[PDB]
């Protein structure tokens, strides 16, 4: 019934070997709640690194991949490479992928359904720009972007969504409780309809947006949040308190 | 005086540590040309591994990276990331990003002022498709790509031009050594005229497209081709045959 707390820390084109083992080490060392599922979203080159120096407990994920196992895509990483270094997870449709890289809802739809034959479970971002939020649809923008994984999804037992409004990553302008409620409450009735309520009731849906060790409490309070996709944060101590935002 | 003969391979998105590890093993033992100079290019997941496995001698490149040193850019590593890992190169402009993910003159021109700021070397990639050729412009195109990375470039000690005629890509239709000399000594004159005689007599311009170790001492032996970009033949024990090309 209780879907598990989920914070993924998504550590972006940061880090390097010192800096990054300084920040396993005091992963390894907190005191983590048990009913948080944590994984860490290391850069490609240190991915091999973090998931040797992290605790088992702790998930590793690629922070993107290609659609292929394999083939003449000079820089890109596939699904097969992902697991083969011990990593369970890959982030996909990231608003930098899609609005920095020019990735759409199609490419990303079948990057979904290829990582996820692969046995990889995938946090799939959904999320409005500013723009879209302030001419009022939203919903429809969520919706359509929700489409676009659910149609290339068969197995949702492996699958989190992100929530992230555009206009909240990374520029301190964290939504507000009631306006990430009122999204996922849509996002889980949008599921229900098109999909089942078994699927409804058992997925969770993250929120991501400049959330800190300040105001994570009250947005964990809502019963449609299901945790957090943590940027600049996860680079700090601090990213220890949002793992035990709900303690 | 002599330019050092320069061999890259390219492994583009191929590989696991198994079969990374067995054809590392064989280039270490194998009986390579001391007058060659050889780059191995690797997924980005498996940098650190290559670095670690390869002989010193064997220089390690990424196959692609973005144009600062950190920030807000999922999926993207940099290359002070590259360079921490030990890695000496890096591939930018290739015929599979410029193609399949859109990467454009501007965004390529300024990843090599960024790679060549950082202490990294180059391996800038340049070449037309095949309506271009058949209409008659390659040097048109081939000298406006060729602009765009030299009015980036402060110091030509570390860069490399690799031409790669797009229709030669994976096809196994290789360019004749009279096409490949005839736009290697066109590039050189553009690089005399728009650059400098010094800079015109030591940079390396390599041919890649379709080389195997049954071509490869024909185009070797054309006087303006520098050594070779090996995709498809860098997978296999022909790699070193192509190493060996002027032997």
């Amino acid at each position: 019934a209780p879907r598990k707390f989920f914070v993924g820390g998504n550590w972006k084109m940061n880090g390097d070997k010192k800096s990054l083992g300084e920040l396993i080490h005091t992963l390894n060392g907190a005191k983590l709640s048990a009913d948080t599922e944590v994984v860490c979203g290391a850069p490609s080159i240190y991915l091999d690194f973090a998931r040797q120096k992290l605790d088992a407990k702790i998930g590793v994920a690629a922070q993107n991949c290609y659609k292929v196992p394999k083939g003449a895509f000079t820089g890109e990483i596939s699904p097969a490479m992902i697991k083969d270094i011990g990593a369970a997870w890959v982030i996909l449709g990231h608003s930098e992928r899609r609005h920095v890289f020019g990735e759409s809802d199609e490419l990303i739809g079948q990057k979904v359904a290829h990582a996820l034959a692969e046995g990889l479970g995938v946090i799939a971002c959904i999320g409005e720009k500013l723009d879209e939020r302030e001419a009022g649809i939203t919903e429809k923008v969520v919706f359509e972007q929700t489409k676009a994984i659910a149609d290339n999804v068969k197995d949702w037992s492996k699958v989190v969504l992100a929530y992230e409004p555009v206009w909240a990553i990374g520029t301190g302008k964290v939504a507000t409780p009631q306006q990430a409620q009122e999204v996922h409450e849509k996002l889980r009735g949008w599921l229900k309809s098109h999909v089942s309520d078994a699927v409804a009731q058992s997925t969770r849906i993250i929120y991501g947006g400049s959330v800190t060790g300040g105001n994570c409490k009250e947005l964990a309070s809502q019963h449609d949040v299901d945790g957090f996709l943590v940027g600049g944060a996860s680079l700090k101590p601090e990213f220890v308190d949002i793992i035990n935002a709900k303690h």
